[PDB]
């Protein structure tokens, strides 16, 4: 038997598993579908950061910024045959899908070089309170591989692309196939206004060949909602200077196959558009009917999540839930640090319980975003007085590049009877390297005159968080004003 | 003229503490400055060294230099386009660069006409009596003078001057100052000096260097970038070498000579030779205190050079202060700032502060960059009985890539152990300058090493290493070096 037997070797599953084996000795278990990236089931190994998430978005992002870089080097003397450049998608798929390959193939490695962590092939199941069992498919009835006994189970399996159901949703991805596109779109359609939808806008826009065209729709008015407002607004202008097609208040209705095989997408308002490839990012849904949940009374939120207390327990004692699947900050590091808080708390003698405020966050958006802490509008209902200090302006070499319109953008939120800074959001390139040490700053409860007295690196971007001594205006009981009374 | 504050010496010091006693307390203040535009004769001008000939010009220039890589690295992220057709204009460069700078000066010269009570001057201020600052036609003390300046209270703020060492043939070699205007990208060129504006300037002139090009830099001593943790030290001089920079360590130009084609002669004091197209001097900057008359009303110096000041930037004499980099200490922009605005509100709204010269960040815009606060461990081992060095080091995943895969990154983090507090972070690699910042308001709150890795990270991004070092890498107890503790 197994001290714990985890379902989901994803960035919370590994780091429960590691620990609690390396650390503690203890007997572990750790079931995946797969052990390398790519369909059917695209996670796999390593988890939707690894395999379908953050590490390839990263790279792919890196690659679309070569074409700003490219037409900016003009400004500063950089010739080269324009007319020779050519974005070679299926060469930057190739170089990404060997990068997760080899991060397969290490943890791979790691179990089997570790005493006391297992891998087990297959889709993890309750069948009891102390039974998992791993069958060959999601299906309840597909043939038994294994029945894991435990005295602690981790759900660790993470979340899934929520797709709408309209007529032709079959003829549309999420971003789990678009890593894995054979050709590039020459025209797209992002549905969703989150940061999984601004990102790929990005990224196809930089490699969709000639006559391409990126449209980004948004069923309400203003897209990256949650994010700084200012953020939101500016950043919607800054895609669309760089060629993106930002189609607000719109939604899909039906989508049909044109007989060349691209799409007819008819939008709720009657309007229509034909593309290539129509990628549905409108959100992540906890991963949770695969689990058989109801075999032992897992209880769910109003909102389809496990039910966990700030300990990670389900109702069920013995039984435990980390990362996505809580529904709360879809975070890699929260669901490492949530999986590392449950461990030591289980196998050790310190109960640890991770904190979910103020935890810092980027978007790899062209340009990129970096926050932490709460938006004004939310911190105007938690505090009396807030005060907000706000700061645009053109960096640098901006100037010179040909790219004017990248603005950047820096605001910090305080409570104003203290001058404690509840959030800190940052638009502009730097913004998610900025922002790590911010987090710093917000444990250790910073005031804002922590911040500009703290002489300034020139010339940065960031130098302008420490540039800022008056507020821009303030928050009253909720309400707006320039100048206090 | 009756004014409260006359400041000589247009320069990132001199406006901050001149627009603070205008704008804030209301002040009849009067700037003077020898140009109001960037370039010679005299380069620095209206603005400071920072604006027309340092941080600003720099920076625009590296990343000018930064895109040959951009170029050669995209091709990993699958972007083709003929190689044999990248040209790099530096003539465009230097034109680009000269429109940006002239686009701050524009802008100072508008703060001056449309704030009441700072006015501007043109010419070259000094001592004349303890409460008249007189403007002259020339640096000479025997041209006209333009006005004499009553002043309460006098600012000294005239920066620093390239230093050049006294070698024959010295006037066949240039500083930073007319680097930043040379007509022609050098095809050879040998930067002297081990510092950052060396350092800095080899990465330029690497990329923009014509076909069939070798960029050489070459430091008397063993080990460049004196100052900085040694490990990036050893990195960056790697990285360079990576990117075919010729370090040339101890050895020292002796003199230089003319070639028939106008190339230059160095003889090291070695006795090797090398014929370069250009030898820019980078061995140091000294306080620009030739040309003030200090001796007139008898401010004393210290015993390096720069003007002696307390720490609110008093002079030996009542109601003359210095700040920057004629005090000769950190020379670098925002201090110059900070002591500006610290002298104001001292003098004037009777709000004494002072500033706080430990824990600045600052940053070498090398290619890869550092950025750097606090302590290096050499320092800290002195000074603490018990001091651990927090260290990670590896090459990211996109320059494995991208084909560098030299680019090691590398962030180190000192603490003293006995309670933990950070005493110094190191960063070598891509964004460094941009992550350093906030870790100066880090440090700032006494941050420690717990404070950093009990922080949730922020993922895929360098800076998250300094969330993930738990463990010492080693020790340094009583001074000595040890990996395991006694
Ligand atoms: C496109 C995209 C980009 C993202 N970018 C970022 C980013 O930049 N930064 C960031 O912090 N986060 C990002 N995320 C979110 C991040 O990937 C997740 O928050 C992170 O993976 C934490 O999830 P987890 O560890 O709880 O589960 P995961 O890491 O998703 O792991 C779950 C694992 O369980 C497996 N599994 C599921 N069901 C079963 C079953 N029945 N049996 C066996 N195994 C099963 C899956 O195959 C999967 O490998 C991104 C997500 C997406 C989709
Ligand atoms: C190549 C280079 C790169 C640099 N890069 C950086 C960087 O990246 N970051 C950073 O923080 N720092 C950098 N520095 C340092 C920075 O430029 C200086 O520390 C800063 O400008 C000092 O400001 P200051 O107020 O002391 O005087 P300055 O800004 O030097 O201004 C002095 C002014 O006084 C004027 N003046 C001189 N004599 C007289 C006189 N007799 N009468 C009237 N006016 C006079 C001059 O024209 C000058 O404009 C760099 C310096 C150089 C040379
Ligand atoms: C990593 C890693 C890693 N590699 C390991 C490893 C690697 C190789 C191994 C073994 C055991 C045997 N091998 C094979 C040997 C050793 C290396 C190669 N040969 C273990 S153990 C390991 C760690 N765990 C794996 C699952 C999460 C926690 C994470 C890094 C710290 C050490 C533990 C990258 N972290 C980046 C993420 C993104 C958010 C943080
Ligand atoms: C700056 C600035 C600045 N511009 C000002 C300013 C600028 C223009 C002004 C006035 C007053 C009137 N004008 C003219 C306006 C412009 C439009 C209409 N008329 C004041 S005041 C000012 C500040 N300092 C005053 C002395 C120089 C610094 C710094 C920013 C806060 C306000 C003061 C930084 N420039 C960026 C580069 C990067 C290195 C430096």
């Amino acid at each position: 038997a197994f001290d714990l037997v985890v379902i989901g070797a994803g960035s919370g599953g590994l780091e429960a598993g590691w620990n609690a084996a390396t650390l503690y000795g203890k007997r572990v278990a750790v079931v995946d579908v797969q052990t390398s990236h790519g369909p059917p089931f695209y996670a796999a190994l390593g988890g939707t950061c690894v395999n379908v998430g953050c590490v390839p978005k990263k790279l792919m992002v890196t690659g679309a910024q070569y074409m700003d870089h490219l037409r900016e080097s003009a400004g500063f003397g950089w010739e080269f045959d324009g007319s020779s450049v050519k974005a070679n998608w299926k060469k930057l798929i190739a170089a990404k899908n060997e990068a997760v390959l080899d991060i397969n193939k290490s943890y791979e490695g790691m179990f089997n070089d570790t005493e006391g962590l297992d891998f087990f092939l297959g889709w993890g199941s309750l069948e009891s309170k102390n039974v998992v069992v791993v069958r060959e498919t999601a299906d309840p009835k597909s043939a038994v591989k294994e029945r894991l006994q435990a005295d602690h189970i981790l759900l660790a399996t993470g979340s899934w692309p929520q797709m709408p159901a309209i007529p032709g949703i079959e003829h549309c991805i999420s971003s789990n196939e678009a890593f894995y596109l054979p050709e590039p779109p020459r025209r797209v359609l992002t549905v969703g206004g989150g940061f999984i939808s601004v990102e790929f806008a990005g990224i196809f826009n930089a490699y969709k060949p000639p006559g391409g065209k990126v449209t980004l729709c948004y069923r309400n008015n203003l897209i990256l909602r949650g994010f700084d407002e200012t953020i939101r607004e500016e950043v919607t202008k800054q895609l669309t200077a760089n060629g993106i097609e930002i189609m607000t208040n719109e939604n899909p209705a039906k989508v049909s196959l044109n007989t060349d095989g691209s799409k007819h997408v008819t939008f709720e308002s009657g309007k229509t558009l034909d593309v290539d490839v129509v990628m549905m990012a409108i959100g992540r849904i906890p991963r949770t009917n695969d689990l058989q949940l109801g075999n032992v009374g897992v209880k769910l939120t109003p909102k389809g999540g496990v039910q966990v207390d700030e300990f990670s327990r389900t109702n069920v004692p013995n039984i435990y839930a980390i990362g996505d699947i809580t529904d709360r900050l879809m975070l890699t590091p929260v669901a490492i640090n949530e999986g590392a808080a449950l461990v030591d708390t289980v196998f050790g003698n310190k109960p640890r319980k991770t904190d979910h405020t103020r935890v810092a966050s980027a978007v790899f958006s062209i340009p990129p975003i970096g926050t932490c802490g709460l938006i004004e509008e939310v911190a105007a209902k938690e505090f009396e007085k807030v005060a907000v200090y706000m700061s645009s302006f053109t960096p640098l070499m901006h100037n010179i590049s040909g790219s004017k319109y990248k603005k950047f953008v820096a605001k910090i939120v305080t409570n104003h009877s203290d001058g404690t800074v509840l959030g800190v959001h940052l638009l502009g390139d730097g913004a998610p390297e900025i922002i790590q040490a911010v987090g710093v700053c917000l444990r250790l409860n910073a005031k804002i005159s922590d911040f500009y007295n703290t002489i300034g690196v020139h010339p940065t971007s960031a130098e302008e968080l420490c540039s800022m001594r008056t507020p821009s205006y303030y928050y009253v009981k909720g309400e707006k004003m320039e100048k206090l009374p």
